[PDB]
């Protein structure tokens, strides 16, 4: 099995805006998770070909990763903050579905998700 193409990250047919909350999601939330010790398996799509994990995209039909989220934020792909928060949540739940509770990758994702939730509780005031 091939890898799937990565999720779309640019679309000029989508209106674009800058907002307080989107700027925070890139400059604070994504930046804080990205520089964490455990970010690295989540910084790009799961490369099922390289990892010899041919079952990965047989089960995970909404893949998501922080590389994709970073590029979506940089390309103004999201209009609403919740569209970006949904993508972080998808990344975490994908990990929790594929991998057994307590597995190394799950403990890494849980350490990132704790920090994510703290930063989402500090989202700035909407326009
Ligand atoms: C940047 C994305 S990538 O190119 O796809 N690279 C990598 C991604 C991932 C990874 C693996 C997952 N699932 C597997 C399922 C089988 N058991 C292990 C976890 C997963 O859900 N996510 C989100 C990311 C692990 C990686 C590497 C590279 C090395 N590892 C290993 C060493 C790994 C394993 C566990 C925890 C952390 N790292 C690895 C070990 C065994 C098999 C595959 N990868
Ligand atoms: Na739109």
């Amino acid at each position: 099995l091939e890898n799937p193409p990565p999720p779309e990250t640019s679309n000029p047919n989508k209106p674009k805006r800058q907002t307080n909350q989107l700027q925070y999601l890139l400059r604070v939330v994504l930046k804080t998770l990205w520089k964490h010790q455990f970010a690295w398996p989540f910084q790009q799509p799961v490369d099922a070909v390289k990892l010899n994990l041919p079952d990965y995209y047989k089960i995970i039909k909404t893949p998501m990763d922080m590389g994709t989220i970073k590029k979506r934020l940089e390309n103004n792909y999201y209009w609403n903050a919740q569209e970006c928060i949904q993508d972080f949540n998808t990344m975490f739940t994908n990990c929790y579905i594929y991998n057994k509770p307590g597995d190394d990758i799950v403990l890494m994702a849980e350490a990132l998700e704790k920090l994510f939730l703290q930063k989402i509780n500090e989202l700035p005031t909407e326009e």
